[PDB]
Order: C-alpha cells, then structure tokens, then sequence
RNA sequence: GAGGCCACGCGCGCGUCCCCCGAAGAGGGGGACGGCGGAGCGAGCGCACGGGGUCGGCGGCGACGUCGGCU
C-alpha cells in the first residue's frame, strides 16, 4: 500500500560569446551541421 | 570625417538587434550577428625551426717498405 499510495503521488502530474561558439563547433557532435556550413562557405561562391 | 588590427569573407529562408518611412508606432523597405533550416567533391605545384643525419661533397696515400689490428 505504501509503494502503490507512493507511485500514484508521483504520477499524479497537473549574443554572439566567440569563444562560446568556437567550443560549440569544436563539438564532435553538437558542431557537425555548423562546421559543415562554413565548409560549404569556403567552396562555394554565388551573386548576391 | 581627406591610420592600426581581425584564425572576418557564397547565396536563399529563418530567427535576435539596430535604421527608415511608420498612410493604427500596422506594412514593407535596409544594415549587423547567428551556435538555426533536407539533401555528397576542390586539385596542382612548391618552401619548410615540422613523428631522432645526411651530402645527388671532397682530398691524400699505398708492396720487400709501409697500412690496420683499443685485445
């Protein structure tokens, strides 16, 4: 009774900081689509 | 408005901030930043204070007198 009363209380519910960014691309993971970009950025030239 | 530095450099759209007119301080027109958004790739020569020396540098001397042998 003491687990049951306790498991139904518990499930009773209702700028730009460069060196920030560096480390967050420097992520293996959290910086792969950002490094990507600039990767992209390097190669490819386009107007306006 | 008659210099110095930057390990700052593609677009499109999204966001954040700043600017304009603002004809509801609506609605569009512009700048800056972004760590945001589904879609592949740079190569080709070199120089080196770069994961322990190499020269694609050279000279002299050599048989009955001398050459080498730290034992």
């Amino acid at each position: 009774k003491a687990m049951s009363a306790r498991a139904e209380a518990i499930k009773a519910l209702v700028v730009s900081r460069k060196l920030d960014r560096l480390a967050y691309i420097a992520h293996p993971k959290l910086g792969k689509r950002a490094r990507a970009r600039i990767a992209k950025g390097l190669r490819l030239c386009r107007p306006k």
